[PDB]
């Protein structure tokens, strides 16, 4: 399991028992745990160890959980920037996976984005 720490926010990707996905600084929070899984095709798949759900991004760049295997928006490309942090781009959108300041979590279209680098920390 890891976690995904934004660089530019300091905040660790969170899934709430709600099913939604924000950023805290709390790193004692349960919902900041994830496993990611090569699906065998190229793309990897973000997968909550509390909860099951997958990191999913919809066209209307919103970012939440699913339970369904077969959504096209659970597909990530990670592209690593050396050995510093990587950007988590959605296969079916293009969007990068983006934290802004105020913790909440979505998508962009723009690379130049500060928010879309995250840094993986293993975490077991």
């Amino acid at each position: 399991p890891v976690l995904l720490r934004s660089t530019d926010t300091g905040q660790w990707l969170r899934i709430n028992p709600d099913g939604t996905v924000d950023g805290t600084r709390d790193r004692s929070d349960p919902g900041i745990q994830w496993q990611i899984s090569p699906d065998g095709n190229g793309p990897v798949l973000l997968r909550s160890t509390d909860t099951g759900q997958w990191l999913r991004i919809n066209p209307d760049g919103t970012v939440d959980g699913t339970r369904d295997r077969s959504d096209p928006g659970i597909q990530w490309q990670i592209s690593p920037d050396g050995n510093g942090p990587v950007l988590l781009r959605s296969t079916d959108t293009g969007q990068w996976l983006r934290i802004n300041p105020d913790g909440t979590v979505d998508g962009t279209r723009d690379r130049s984005d500060p928010g879309i680098q995250w840094q993986i920390s293993p975490d077991g």
